[PDB]
């Protein structure tokens, strides 16, 4: 039968393509993890449809109903077969669905505007004149909030107490916080999301530094699923082939615009 | 038995409070809804517990599966018995639930960067240099795809064919948009939030010109409710004790940041 998969709007894995209202189906939708889909159906002897996550999140449960919501929530309940998208693999999240081997690494890095003199987290952690922040209620702020080292504790114990607020809702406010003319501000977040935001126009950010943890983008399935070694086996089989690697040069790079 | 109350995490309306982690139940919530929710059972004489829709939407029927999302499908499915949020009356939906009489105006406007030399729908529609866009997905897109007034005509056709795109998937992205844009881009969007954010820093934007339609929010409750008529009735002694007023000021211009 049609493999149901969830997977979230989120650039450049899963993007509207030019005239998608004149398209159906799975062609409404192209990037990474359109094209990763592809291939694992192949490799898995599949047919699919593609779903955008009907919360358009990722996946955490409630603490109050007990709920699963996002990506996660739609493996659990039954309304999704496999979810294709860049979901972070984790320790509360392998409990409830199986995780792939990761497709992708990622870390938390620093974002700044060209310009601003800061080459990494230490630079951050010794200087006042240049604000940071992450995301209000994310991995990037729990990681400071628990952080035994010394730099990051540092720059946990500055971000906790800084008026106005260092954080944001979204990436969006995140980033536009750091384009504000002579704003001052770094953001914290994503490697994966900082490099591609580098490759866009108007081509004035930058990340800067290396990552301060190490995680990795994994493919889920529901426990029990009849997939889930053929899923497990065929990232292992896109990475050697080298076609993973060609994938991110593809849709970070080679569609990129700052040259 | 206690009403379940949908809405929507949308600012002002309802947000979370600063210290929510330290709350519960109904606490954890502040705005203009959650004021209008505490009013509304005071004077239809139930309890309630106020949910956040799972899905983050506000009710629209998909043209396959016939399915509605959002707070409009949480009350056509059971989930939910009464809608308490900004959510639009229209046709489609009034054929599927009730909805009181308005408890607020709003219509589709212009947000620019402070400075934009734009007066007006007509002005955007007489140019080039500014290019202007709306929700990728939505009913400001809608009017403008439908309308046969020759300004809005001119306005889609030039929309629809802008590369870039000029639509975007956010208002967060929308304004983030303007604000890097050096005026360069406006962002239509319904009045209600035009308002609210030149009401918050760093206070760059301004809503200009006159709304382009006129719509409503009201509260919307199932089909053969009994709660309907007693909604009702509460929604016109509100404002005709003066407090829909009070509360738009309290939320708009009380906690504003740009006055
Ligand atoms: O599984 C997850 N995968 C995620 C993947 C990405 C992206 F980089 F876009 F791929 C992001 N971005 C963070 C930066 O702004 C854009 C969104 C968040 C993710 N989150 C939430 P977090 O771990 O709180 O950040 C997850 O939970
Ligand atoms: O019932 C509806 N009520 C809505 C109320 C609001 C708000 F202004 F926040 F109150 C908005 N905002 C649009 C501007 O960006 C933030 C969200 C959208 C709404 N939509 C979707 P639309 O009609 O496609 O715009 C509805 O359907
Ligand atoms: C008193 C308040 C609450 C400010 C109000 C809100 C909206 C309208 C309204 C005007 C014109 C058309 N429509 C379309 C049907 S509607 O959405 O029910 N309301 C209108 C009138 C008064
Ligand atoms: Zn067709
Ligand atoms: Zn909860
Ligand atoms: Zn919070
Ligand atoms: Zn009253
Ligand atoms: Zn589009």
């Amino acid at each position: 039968k049609t493999v149901v998969v969830t997977t979230i709007l989120e650039s450049p894995y899963v993007m509207m393509k030019k005239n998608h209202e004149m398209l159906e189906g799975n062609e409404r939708y192209e990037g990474y993890c359109v094209d990763l889909a592809a291939e694992i159906a192949k490799h898995c002897g599949f047919k699919y449809k593609l779903t955008i996550v009907g919360d358009g999140k990722y996946g955490a449960r409630d603490a109050d109903t007990k709920i699963w919501n996002g990506m996660v929530g739609e493996l659990v309940y039954g309304k999704a077969d496999i979810a294709i998208a860049p979901l972070t693999i984790t320790l509360v999240r392998e409990e409830v669905i199986d995780f792939s081997k990761p497709f992708m690494s990622l870390g938390i890095s620093i974002m700044i505007k060209k310009g601003t003199p800061i080459e990494s987290a230490e630079d951050l952690s010794k200087q006042t004149e240049i604000a940071y922040g992450t995301l209000d209620s994310g991995s990037t702020k729990e990681f400071f909030r628990r952080s035994k080292i010394a730099v990051f504790d540092k720059m946990w114990t500055y971000m906790r107490s800084a008026e106005p607020s260092v954080f944001v809702r979204t990436t969006a406010e995140g980033v536009a916080r750091v384009r504000k003319s002579k704003g001052k501000y770094a953001y914290l977040l994503e490697s994966t999301m900082n490099e591609y935001i580098e490759q866009r126009k108007p081509c004035d950010t930058m990340k800067v530094g290396g990552n301060l943890d190490s995680k990795g983008y994994g493919i889920a399935t529901p426990k029990g699923s009849s997939l889930r070694n053929a899923v497990n086996l065929a990232v292992l089989k896109l990475n050697e082939q080298g076609l993973l690697d060609k994938l991110k040069n593809k849709w970070w790079y080679d569609k990129g615009e700052c040259g």
